[PDB]
């Protein structure tokens, strides 16, 4: 599923990101937009062998299992397959216990590069939330 920004912004509200562990909501919104253009299905290989999936572009090395990435952890306990769902909610609680790993969402390249320190608040503009 391809989510629309709004549509998008409505279900992570729903699903308790809005400002989980102080980051607002258009921090996961901008995150999203440019780690899979708002794309459940995308997934990206990795230099390292591992691959990225979902939404967020979570990855196989830490955080899910994809029977392919040699002695990868799989903290959230999932197969990366459950993170390319048109529903967002295993998505949204691996990205929680990312969140809280102790490198906030510095974790997400794409956010660290082009969200972090920008006016955020403009991914949720006109959205009815
Ligand atoms: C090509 C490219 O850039 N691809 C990225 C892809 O790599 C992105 O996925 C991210 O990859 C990085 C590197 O593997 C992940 O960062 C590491 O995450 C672990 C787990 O949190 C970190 O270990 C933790 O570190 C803190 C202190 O630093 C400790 O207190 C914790 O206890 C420790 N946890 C454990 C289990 O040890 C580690 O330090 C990070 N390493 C680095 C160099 O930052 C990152 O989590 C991962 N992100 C996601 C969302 O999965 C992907 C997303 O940006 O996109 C691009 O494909």
């Amino acid at each position: 599923k391809v989510f629309g920004r709004c549509e998008l912004a409505a279900a992570m509200k729903r699903h308790g990101l809005d400002n989980y562990r102080g980051y607002s909501l258009g921090n996961w919104v901008c995150a999203a937009k440019f780690e899979s253009n708002f794309n459940t299905q995308a997934t990206n290989r990795n230099t390292d062998g591992s691959t990225s999936y979902g939404i967020l572009q979570i990855n196989s090395r830490w955080w899910c299992n994809d029977g392919r990435t040699p002695g990868s952890r799989n903290l959230c306990n999932i197969p990366c397959s459950a993170l390319l769902s048109s529903d967002i909610t295993a998505s949204v609680n691996c990205a929680k216990k990312i969140v809280s790993d102790g490198n906030g969402m510095n974790a997400w390249v794409a956010w660290r590069n082009r969200c972090k320190g920008t006016d955020v608040q403009a991914w949720i503009r006109g959205c009815r939330l």
